[PDB]
């Protein structure tokens, strides 16, 4: 008997922790200890989506004395609307109700044509470049930056302004420099609101300030950019590198790509099941039990954490057959968690499919001889960012 502790181990730059795993062959969920509270894990497909469908399990901490979280914890919670458990089911539903729309097919068709001439020029700037090369600096990073800057209609220099803001907020590590990037975030939105007040655009600000005559405040409408901006490229970032790495790892589907590109929707979706890093603390959904729900022979009790473990889930055999296997030849795969289920669906995730798509399309028919410039033991995971990721990939070609 010994309570395992999270973070697991993990020897692979890639992949899930060997613990995780291991009590995912046991069953479904079991009692962790974290850096804080103690959790329920559950790291099996089938009981994962189903409890990412259950509206007793929410977001919000429903506890009298509520455990203490990191100033980026509090600020990605708060900016999902979930820091008030009384009121999160109404400002929730109203999150999700204003920003929807903001990804209409007109919008997504303009940004997917947008995007594949931006990743063709990335790639002729990169092709045309001395190696080595740091391939996220030059592509990962640039693709979905440019993204949010059209959504947001800004001039696409502003992403040198905002481009590292993501990590910042979301530094657990540091709660004063969390908070002190938050606020130039703030800062930064509440001057774009007021510049689309009087010079709107084609562009979701503009959309938010004409939505009902007006009736919603600046401060509601630079809350939703916020959460644009922050959520908004860098986990996109993170996938690109991610495929980079998968694709690279695997080179008989690699070439199946490069001849014929027609694959790189089933590749995305390979991508995003397998694309998990480091300790993988990032494919981990939290949830507290706003009720008692039963799964299996195991009661969670109203007040309890739970850690949904998508990414486990998504190696789960018993949804993917040889789970650890990366395959763009699957038939008729199930659908992936990696962008959650049920209430909070990720909402851009039709934007990220359109740049990944767009990225592995092109990517190794146009820089065939693509390859590391270093071990991949090089690459460090960045556990204290709650999005992860490499700080640097570099490459040659
Ligand atoms: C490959 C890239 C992405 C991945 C892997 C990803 C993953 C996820 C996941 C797992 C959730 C659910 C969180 C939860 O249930 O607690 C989520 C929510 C969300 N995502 Fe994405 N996401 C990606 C890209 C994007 C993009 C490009 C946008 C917008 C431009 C976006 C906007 C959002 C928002 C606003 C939410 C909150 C939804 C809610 O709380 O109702 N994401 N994402
Ligand atoms: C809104 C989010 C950025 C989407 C989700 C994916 C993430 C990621 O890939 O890094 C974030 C990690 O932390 C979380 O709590 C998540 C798993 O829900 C994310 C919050």
């Amino acid at each position: 008997t010994d309570l395992p502790r999270l973070p697991f181990d993990n020897p692979d730059i890639m992949g899930i922790a060997p613990q995780m795993l291991a009590l995912q062959k046991e069953g479904p969920i079991a009692r962790v200890g974290t850096a804080g509270e103690d959790a329920w894990l559950v790291t099996r497909y089938d009981e994962v989506r189903t409890l990412l469908a259950d509206r007793r399990l929410r977001l919000s901490n429903p506890n009298p004395q509520p455990s203490a979280k990191s100033a980026a914890r509090a600020f990605m919670v708060a900016l999902m609307a979930g820091d008030d458990h009384e009121t999160e089911p109404a400002r929730h539903a109203q999150m999700r109700s204003l920003l929807i729309p903001r990804f209409s097919t007109r919008r997504l068709r303009l940004m997917k044509t947008r995007i594949e001439h931006h990743v063709d020029e990335l790639l002729d700037q990169l092709a045309a470049s001395a190696p080595p090369v740091d391939l996220h600096r030059v592509l990962s990073f640039r693709l979905p930056t440019m993204v949010v800057c059209d959504l947001l209609g800004v001039p696409l220099a502003d992403r040198e302004r905002f481009g590292q803001w993501a990590r910042g907020t979301f530094d657990q590590s540091d709660n004063e420099h969390s908070a002190n990037t938050f606020q130039q975030v703030v800062d930064y939105m509440l001057e774009l609101v007021a510049r689309k007040r009087v010079e709107p655009g084609d562009d979701i600000l503009s959309e938010l300030i004409a939505e009902k005559d007006g009736a919603l405040s600046d401060a509601d409408i630079a809350h939703l950019g916020n959460a644009v901006l922050l959520l908004g490229y860098e986990t996109t970032i993170v996938r690109i590198d991610l495929g980079t790495l998968l694709l690279l790892r695997n080179p008989v589907q690699r070439a199946q790509l490069a001849e014929d590109p027609g694959l790189a929707p089933a590749a995305v979706e390979e991508i995003l099941r397998l694309g998990v890093g480091g300790k993988g603390s990032n494919a981990l959904i939290p949830r507290y039990a706003h009720g008692d729900i039963t799964v299996g022979e195991t009661v969670i009790r109203t007040g309890d954490a739970v850690m949904l473990a998508i990414g486990a889930a998504n190696y789960d055999d018993r949804a993917f057959p040889d789970g650890g296997l990366f395959d763009l030849t699957r038939v008729r795969p199930r659908s992936h968690l990696a962008f959650g289920h049920g209430a909070r669906h990720c909402i851009g995730r039709t934007l990220a499919r359109i740049e990944l798509t767009a990225v592995f399309e092109r990517l190794f028919r146009r820089l065939p001889d693509l390859r590391l410039a270093v071990p991949e033991e090089s690459l460090r995971w960045q556990e204290h960012r709650i999005t992860g990721g490499f700080d640097e990939i570099p490459v040659t070609f």
